[PDB]
């Protein structure tokens, strides 16, 4: 029967049709939910992890002031003994000089030197930085330093001083001590704003090793930092809020809340007939 | 038409109806499912955050003991140099003298001292404290604390004694070192029991640093203790079970299930006239 | 009425046979899209807790190297004070010695020290040890540990040294400083491979304490090593797969999309039954 199969094949034509309008409510109905949520402040925030083979390269921004960076070198999950400390040498890294104003305090400018940070993750790649400084004025000994996300965003970034001054709004400020070896383990936590830009905060597990010196006590007045820098785990964090991280149960909860609404019709119009046959019955 | 009209209101008013009954049906569906899972013990939980644009005042429990404290002062992302170190003055925090007997040994009784922590984490504010201990007799220079929720609710708390207990029964005890400031930046984590009370832990990442000190060898002897509270970020972590902390994923579902049911209904009505029309036919 | 009473009867079999036919179809298509989703690499996981009465012990799986331990004993929420430092004694501790290959550098062996961990976390039971050293050529004076799971996995493995290549490659690794007692809050991160492997990562809190020494100067040339392991939380951070960690979700909506799949069934059938009329009135 030709006329059989050309009803048959346009009824499924027509369940395709009918299928794509329900997809394109149901998304216009989602996309109407995100737009008003999105305007409210302080929505509730979901978590989700995500575990990469490879880890961008983060920036790594110190703050010796009048300390002078004595080496910088990449290895592997092991720092082989230092030949000499106290001493320059063996400094190859990614190292960009950068100084401007503290946002906070426009009066008091800062000097920033941002080291490109390890990105093999899974070969416990990490980078070792040695410090040295002669004479200090200071009750304690530290260094400042923050993590932003990218070392590449930095490096082709149009604004340097704004980017700079956007990071130290971010919450990824840290110190490390003189005199010891503080292995930061540090940890990627991506969160995405209602506007859409996707602020990035850091996590760290210091864990600080006392340093030994058997330098001649002419020396000793000199105050040596060490610090070293390796991603925890291959996972980041990632923070969204919890209607847009996993549209798919908003999407379910519609479609059942439409599929609900069908079936009240469906009730209505049974009902109807039947108290409709129930008066006629009784009048 | 007036009773075309009036039948088609009554027919929504019928559908507003059963759509209220529906809903009525489902919440009590969710209802019992919620009283049923929290009457089990260790149940699966998830994890939600959300951000807040000014901290509740938390309270910092220090324990000196035989130390004096030096010197308390709220700043803002900055810590201004000592004046003179080991010596008093400029001193005004919110601070709570109060002892009690220790939950875990009675027979001890412990001293604490409550300050007022920090609370506008968008301008980075902390609260710095000084502590000086002339003559010590014990192997290791440390003071415990311990964070809690909120300091407004101690301080109008009826049984001060019973709430210092159930804190210390919290899981947010640690240390600083002797000789050093340790900035400890603060991450609140909110858990919602079964019962219904909210139970507070905090989470820390400190950043030791070393104390250089200038002063006569005369005065050498006496330690001098230096830490400082801060929020790491905004961002409050809330843990709850799952099905209560979203509850709008077991509404879908159970939708879900009730509209599979009534379409199973609308099958067999379909089948069972099939199946009686087959035999009526063959017999 | 007997046949009607048998027709009811049969119509709520016939309605259990096609709910369940109904579930084995979701069961089917979400085994089919759980099979599809395994395939692919770096999924996006999702966080769930969950609270545990009493832990599981771990195991800390020490490196002295030349350090010598020196105590381990087993403590709830408080260290007595010590009788005499630099001294051995008053050790009982689960300690198993095993020292393999490193898989990093084939070329070097580790002696590794595994001490079972506390487990009793509402107790605050903890685990304190003391290394000493006499004589020591190094920078940096410290010990390394990693965590594992369990302790019992270890001691009933066949195969001791591939296992502990296996911790290795886990990023639990840390230090702990010499002269200094860290309190270390280590808590349990298991995560779920797609393979079907249940890789556990831990995260701690450590709490650098400086130890002050009254020993004669003669044997301040050795250098002790203290250390405190503690569970911070009974919470156990579990990371799953977003669709296998909360499969309700994925059925929910795929019970949605089959009532939508049917709804739309139905509205061809009605839409074409219309148009056929319209079709006939009109020619
Ligand atoms: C419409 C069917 C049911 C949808 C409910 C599904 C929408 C949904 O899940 O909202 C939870 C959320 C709770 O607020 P929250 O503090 O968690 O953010 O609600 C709102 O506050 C704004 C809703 C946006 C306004 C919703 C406008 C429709
Ligand atoms: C009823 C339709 C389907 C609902 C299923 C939706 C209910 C649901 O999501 O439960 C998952 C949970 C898994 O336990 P869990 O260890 O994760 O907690 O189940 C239970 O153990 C108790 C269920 C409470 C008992 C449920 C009583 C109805
Ligand atoms: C079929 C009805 C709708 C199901 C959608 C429900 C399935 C679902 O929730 O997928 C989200 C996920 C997003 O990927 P993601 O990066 O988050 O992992 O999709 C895929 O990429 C693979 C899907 C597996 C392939 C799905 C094959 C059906
Ligand atoms: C290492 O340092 C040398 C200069 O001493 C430089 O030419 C080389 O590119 C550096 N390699 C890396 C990977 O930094
Ligand atoms: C950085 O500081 C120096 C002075 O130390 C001065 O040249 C100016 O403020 C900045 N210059 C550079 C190199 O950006
Ligand atoms: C500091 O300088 C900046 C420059 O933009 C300005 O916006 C801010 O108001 C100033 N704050 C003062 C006057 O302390
Ligand atoms: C610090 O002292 C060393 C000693 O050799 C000297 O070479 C160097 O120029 C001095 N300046 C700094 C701060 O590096
Ligand atoms: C600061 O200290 C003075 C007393 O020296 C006190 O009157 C004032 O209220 C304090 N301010 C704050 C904010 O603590
Ligand atoms: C706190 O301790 C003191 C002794 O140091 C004693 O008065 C009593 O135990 C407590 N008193 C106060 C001030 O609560
Ligand atoms: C310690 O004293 C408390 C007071 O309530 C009591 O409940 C507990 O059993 C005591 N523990 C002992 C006897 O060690
Ligand atoms: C500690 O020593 C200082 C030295 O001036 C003295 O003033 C003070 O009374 C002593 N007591 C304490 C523990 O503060
Ligand atoms: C404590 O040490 C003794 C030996 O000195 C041993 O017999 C006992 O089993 C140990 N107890 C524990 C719990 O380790
Ligand atoms: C562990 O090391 C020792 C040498 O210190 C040697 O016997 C062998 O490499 C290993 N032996 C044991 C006890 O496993
Ligand atoms: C180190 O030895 C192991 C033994 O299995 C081997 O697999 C690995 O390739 C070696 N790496 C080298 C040659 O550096
Ligand atoms: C270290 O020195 C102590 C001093 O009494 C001695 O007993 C011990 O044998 C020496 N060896 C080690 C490394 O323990």
């Amino acid at each position: 029967f030709s006329k059989a199969c050309l009803k048959n094949v346009f009824s499924v034509l027509l369940i395709f049709i009918y299928l794509l309008l329900m997809a394109v409510a149901v998304f216009l109905v989602y996309r109407t939910i995100t737009d008003f949520r999105e305007k409210l402040k302080h929505p509730v925030m979901s978590v989700s992890y995500k575990e990469v083979d490879r880890y961008d390269a983060p920036g790594i921004a110190l703050y010796p002031g009048q300390a002078q960076l004595l080496s910088c070198k990449h290895h592997y999950e092991v720092i082989p003994p230092l030949t000499s400390p106290g001493q320059p040498g063996d400094m190859n890294c990614t190292t960009q000089r950068i100084n401007y104003t503290d946002p906070f305090s426009n009066q008091t400018v800062k000097s920033a030197l941002i080291v490109q940070g390890p990105r093999e993750v899974k070969k416990r790649e990490l980078v070792f930085l040695q410090f040295r400084l002669n004479k200090s004025s200071e009750d304690f000994s530290a260094i400042d330093y923050l993590l932003f996300s990218s070392f590449q965003e930095f490096l082709q970034s149009p604004n340097r001083v704004g980017f700079m001054q956007a990071c130290e709004s971010a919450y990824s400020s840290w110190k490390f001590s003189g005199g010891f070896r503080t292995w930061v383990k540090m940890s990627l936590v991506k969160t995405k704003e209602e506007d859409g830009r996707e602020a990035v905060e850091f996590r760290q597990e210091t864990s600080v090793v006392n340093y030994i010196d058997q330098r001649p006590a002419a020396k000793k007045s000199a105050q040596l930092f060490f610090v070293v820098f390796e991603w925890k785990d291959p996972f980041i964090q990632k923070v969204q809020d919890i209607v847009t991280a996993n549209p798919w149960n908003t999407i379910a909860l519609l479609c059942g809340a439409f599929l609900a609404l069908f079936k009240a019709a469906e009730f209505a119009k049974l009902s109807i007939k039947w108290m409709i046959k129930i008066r006629k019955r009784y009048l």
